[PDB]
């Protein structure tokens, strides 16, 4: 019964899974000092023109925009990766406050959100055979900052209200993730992990140096959604999220100089 309140939260999550004391767990403060250039890493390809968004889902940890991926509609490539990557979901971590919210963190610093667009290895045919391997997922993290508006973030924020509880579902066809990405495609990459149980060690982690930004107004509607199912007592889904974890033998690569 893991979550994120004082009795649940991640502090307690390695009673019920171990691997929460890993070698290579996320997420991880990125010291923008000690990563280092790499450069043989590839740029980035993001293929989004053909995805194809299906449903949006409140799973009682967040809300899950979920993608058609039973066909090469809307892939991840090149990077640190080796082979194609299909886009499953994305979805976000955020605070009570501004001041808190993402999950990495740069030089210490807490954005107030963090969006995650999950991707699986084609090579390993599904999804759940691709977590059990060390190169099966890749996680393209995104910083929010609160200042202007997302125009491309509206239509998620639009239909909360429709998935407040847990459990409930909406469609929701015909959404471009493109328009939550940033102008540049820099990023810092390192190995670890989801950063919800069953918190396995199986992501290629890329996490783009520029936020984006989203008002005020967004993200509290993000704040007005519950952890809890209907008819229950209310508890407002914020604060969702893992911090920093241990470094341990691991090393992060900028992208860039
Ligand atoms: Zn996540």
């Amino acid at each position: 019964h893991w979550g994120y309140g004082k009795h649940n939260g991640p502090e307690h999550w390695h009673k019920d899974f171990p691997i929460a004391k890993g070698e290579r767990q996320s997420p991880v403060d990125i010291d923008t000092h000690t990563a280092k250039y790499d450069p043989s890493l590839k740029p980035l390809s993001v293929s989004y023109d053909q995805a194809t968004s299906l449903r949006i889902l409140n799973n009682g940890h967040a809300f899950n925009v979920e993608f058609d991926d039973s066909q090469d509609k809307a892939v991840l490539k090149g990077g640190p990766l080796d082979g194609t990557y299909r886009l499953i979901q994305f979805h976000f971590h955020w605070g009570s406050l501004d001041g808190q919210g993402s999950e990495h963190t740069v030089d210490k610093k807490k954005y107030a959100a963090e969006l995650h667009l999950v991707h699986w290895n084609t090579k390993y045919g599904d999804f759940g055979k691709a977590v059990q391997q060390p190169d099966g997922l890749a996680v393209l993290g995104i910083f929010l900052k609160v200042g202007s508006a997302k125009p491309g973030l509206q239509k998620v924020v639009d239909v909360l209200d429709s998935i407040k509880t847990k459990g409930k579902s909406a469609d929701f066809t015909n959404f471009d993730p493109r328009g939550l990405l940033p102008e540049s495609l820099d990023y810092w990459t390192y190995p670890g992990s989801l950063t919800t149980p069953p918190l396995l060690e199986c992501v290629t982690w890329i996490v783009l140096k520029e936020p984006i930004s989203v008002s005020s107004e967004q993200v509290l509607k993000f704040r007005k959604l519950n952890f809890n199912g209907e008819g229950e007592p209310e508890e407002l889904m914020v604060d969702n999220w893992r911090p920093a974890q241990p470094l341990k033998n691991r090393q992060i690569k900028a992208s860039f100089k």
